[PDB]
């Protein structure tokens, strides 16, 4: 069964909906993935900082 | 055998020239050292920003 919106979605329509899935989700990973090394970044700073 | 400069000097006078001798020497003993910490420091930031 057709699992997710758009179900009407079938035949190469629901390769290519489940690839454009895949795609985004995993860029929305990227974008929290880079988030938190710009925090690692900042509490670089501050404790190296601290420490002089 | 009287030593050093302005050998005129005999009984307490002596002892009080050698006494300030002391003294002189010793502080300029301290002018060097002074300097020296000042390029430890110096050289501490240099290198500690080297390691950022």
């Amino acid at each position: 069964p057709h699992l997710g919106e758009g179900g009407a979605l079938t035949g190469t329509a629901r390769k290519a909906e489940e690839a454009r899935l895949r795609r985004a989700e995993i860029e929305r990973q990227t974008e929290l993935g880079r988030l938190q090394q710009q925090i690692e970044q900042r509490r670089r700073r501050a404790r190296a900082q601290i420490e002089a």
